[PDB]
């Protein structure tokens, strides 16, 4: 496990390979057992793996964050019912990093684009600009986007001289 | 995995058990090697295994959430230094989400305690309440705690069929 997240690195640069069903089956079942606040479920998951609307919403930050969306093969967005829960963002939080382990122990690279408070131009709010591509319903935000497929780029591995020791305190700050 | 995820269950009930330093690091270990947006980092980590302070932070929702706090043999603190980025709540969601899966891989229980938008009573949020109790600097924000320990008491794995499809959509919402 720790082992297993030390080889955990975000990817952004995908082979031209599709995430096989039996995968993507796998993934959003580890995405509907993530423990949720009152156990309430607030989040929703959106499979994408047209090619035009990957395109689409590459754009979601004109600004950049989330371009490699693009050359996917597939992404997740993460959406959350927020009038049901005011803490649905630790929920659909905690349902992206289900996804984004069990890609992980798949073989797969992903990496999380930020939505929540991030604007898709000066005009415009991702979330808003999300919505609109694949018709959610106001009542609904957008919290982030994974992005899923075959890693073709290099990252190394973090080790124990990763790890910051000194953010742990011990029975006060 | 997928096993692994159906058989966490969220647990308040504990054995009068310490939870050993061996375990305690290794889960240590998997909260600092959790990605943060911009490799920021903007988490820290208060381990808590004072009973009285365990008393003290059972109390940091007079109305229910944390009681059984007092019970437990370990505590971890997810505080956030949230002038470093203003998606710390994501940051420290997904800590927590790490502390609670190593827990649950070394056959430890857990339970998040919700802080961020909880009140100690009418007048006091929770988060001034910890920050009080454990010294914690104003910059940092407190997003949860979780309780650690040896469960005492069972709880039914997940199904299949407790599997929220409804939640999932294709191409678009
Ligand atoms: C964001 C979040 C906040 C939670 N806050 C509390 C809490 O304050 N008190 C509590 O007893 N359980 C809390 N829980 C645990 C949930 O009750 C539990 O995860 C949910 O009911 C699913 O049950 P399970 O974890 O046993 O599968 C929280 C869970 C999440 C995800
Ligand atoms: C909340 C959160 C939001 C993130 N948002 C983005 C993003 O919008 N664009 C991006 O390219 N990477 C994003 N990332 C990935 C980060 O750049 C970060 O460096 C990575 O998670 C840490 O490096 P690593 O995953 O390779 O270990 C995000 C990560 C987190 C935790």
């Amino acid at each position: 496990m720790i082992g297993f997240l030390k080889k955990r690195r975000s990817i952004r640069k995908y082979k031209d390979v599709e995430v096989e069903k039996e995968k993507l089956d796998k993934i959003l079942k580890a995405a509907l057992l993530a423990p949720s606040s009152k156990g309430l479920r607030t989040w929703e998951f959106i499979v994408v793996d047209d090619k035009e609307k990957l395109i689409n919403l590459s754009q979601c930050r004109t600004k950049g964050g989330g371009f490699f969306l693009k050359n996917a093969p597939l992404a997740i967005v993460i959406i959350a019912d927020k009038e049901k829960n005011d803490v649905w963002i630790e929920d659909a939080s905690i349902a992206a990093s289900y996804i984004q382990l069990q890609a992980h122990e798949l073989g797969l690279g992903s990496c999380w684009i930020q939505v929540r408070n991030r604007m898709y131009d000066d005009n415009i709010e991702a979330d808003k600009y999300i919505r609109e591509e694949l018709k959610v319903p106001s009542k609904y935000s957008v919290e982030c986007i994974i992005s899923i497929g075959y890693s073709d780029e290099e990252k190394k591995a973090y080790n124990d001289s990763d790890l910051d020791y000194k953010k742990v305190h011990f029975n006060n700050f």
